[PDB]
């Protein structure tokens, strides 16, 4: 039931914050609807549930506009797959985040295909902070060029860092690369305006996440079932 499973989500989330001297309000919940029906995703809409993640463009585009279609306000839509070039319009025309910014050319593509009446899209720049395997985001060395650069398309909004690390089973290293990148964002927090996102933390780590720092945690199965 995934009104039941969002109470429970949201519980552990204020438990863990509530644990480290964290105010739960803090942590955002995004829900990761990736692969599940909209009637899933109306399901959680129906539950307060507004902020949610995609993965694959053309299915959180049919999403967004099923939801518009319908009249639901409200609603933040978050791409936080890897985003490819040629799929690029139809994230900038549509969604609301991406947590995703790992090269220069796929921002500097969002900023010139936004059109000039919607906000400015929310980015994320995304490190790969512990993870061989993935050729997804950037080293931490490469943050500062990076984020200069993409700081200054006016269509976008660069709110500060995503990873997804490699997987964990230890606690000790779950908090360790966590506060790698806390780190990380604090430091971008000093030098530019409106850094305010860590998105860091899936089910598996979600407590070492929270009490290294992120702000926001991202949930799928725990939330809509497998
Ligand atoms: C799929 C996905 C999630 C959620 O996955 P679950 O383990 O099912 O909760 C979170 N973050 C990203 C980047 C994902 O791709």
């Amino acid at each position: 039931d995934i009104a039941h499973n969002l109470a429970q989500v949201r519980d552990k989330i204020s438990a863990a914050a509530t644990r480290c001297g964290r105010s739960p309000e803090e942590i955002t919940l995004l829900a990761v609807s990736k692969t599940k029906p909209a009637s899933a995703i109306a399901e959680a809409i129906d539950a307060g549930q507004r902020q949610f993640g995609e993965n694959y463009v053309q299915e959180g585009v049919d999403k967004i506009r099923h939801f518009q279609e319908l009249g639901v306000t409200g609603l933040e839509w978050h791409f936080i797959g890897p985003l490819q070039s040629n799929k690029s319009r139809l994230v900038a025309e549509h969604f609301d985040w991406c947590h995703t910014i790992d090269r220069l050319r796929i921002a500097t593509r969002l900023n010139d295909q936004r059109p000039a009446e919607l906000p400015p899209l929310n980015v994320l720049i995304q490190i790969n902070i512990s993870d061989e395997n993935s050729a997804s985001g950037i080293q931490l060395a490469e943050l500062d060029e990076l984020a200069a650069a993409v700081a200054e398309l006016p269509r976008l909004r660069l709110r500060g860092l995503m990873a997804i690390p490699a997987p964990e089973s230890e606690y000790v290293r779950q908090f360790e690369v966590a506060r790698q990148m806390a780190v990380a964002f604090a430091g971008l927090k000093t030098r530019y305006p409106h850094i305010d996102t860590l998105s860091l933390g899936m089910s598996d780590d979600m407590e070492a996440a929270i009490a290294a720092g992120s702000t926001m945690v991202r949930i799928g199965t725990a939330i809509f079932g497998a």
